[PDB]
């Protein structure tokens, strides 16, 4: 048995799209994010914000859905988990199963699910509309595991699929990018964008 979770962009009825901070690839930066590349490059276990911008309000009760998947082809079969090592390092913040490589920080309210059907791993919050003079909603993830993890990923490139769903599960909105995880985000920012034409 197998199964492939769609990575299709759909901005959907309420206009949904991900946003990410300017961070620039100074050597300190904890993240940022490639829009050339749409590809967010972050640190183990560190703050990692996405932006949701929806055009309209979503109904009550709508959530957040974040799943990852390989990026190449022949592994998009494979549920994404950390790695041996970290799962045994026995660091759940006491919400998060051991095995899930992507967590929420800083929200109570956090759902984590291990799908009895397809075995893929999803973190889930409620959607919040921005505070006033904000025109984003921001969420903090944790990725559990880098590139330089042996098993799980074990070097393999991920994207992060952002589903809004309503309060009875039903797709609303769909978007994605890629996340690679390492010791120096600014650097390996910097140095892939230097090879574009
Ligand atoms: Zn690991």
């Amino acid at each position: 048995s197998s199964s492939v979770p769609s990575q299709k962009t759909y901005q959907g009825s309420y206009g949904f799209r991900l946003g990410f901070l300017h961070s620039g690839t100074a050597k300190s930066v904890t993240c940022t994010y490639s829009p050339a590349l749409n590809k967010m490059f972050c640190q183990l276990a560190k703050t990692c914000p996405v932006q949701l911008w929806v055009d309209s309000t979503p109904p009550p009760g709508t959530r957040v859905r974040a799943m990852a998947i390989y990026k190449q082809s022949q592994h998009m079969t494979e549920v994404v988990r950390r790695c041996p090592h970290h799962e045994r390092c026995s660091d759940s913040d006491g919400l998060a199963p051991p095995q899930h490589l992507i967590r929420v920080e800083g929200n109570l309210r956090v759902e984590y699910l291990d799908d009895r059907n397809t075995f893929r791993h999803s973190v889930v919050v409620p959607y919040e509309p921005p505070e006033v003079g904000s025109d984003c909603t921001t969420i903090h993830y944790n990725y559990m595991c880098n590139r330089s993890c042996m098993g799980g990923m074990n070097r393999r490139p991920i994207l992060t699929i952002i589903t809004l769903e309503d309060s009875s599960g039903n797709l609303l909105g769909r978007n994605s990018f890629e996340v690679h995880v390492c010791a120096c985000p600014g650097r390996d920012r910097r140095t892939e964008e230097e090879n574009l034409r």
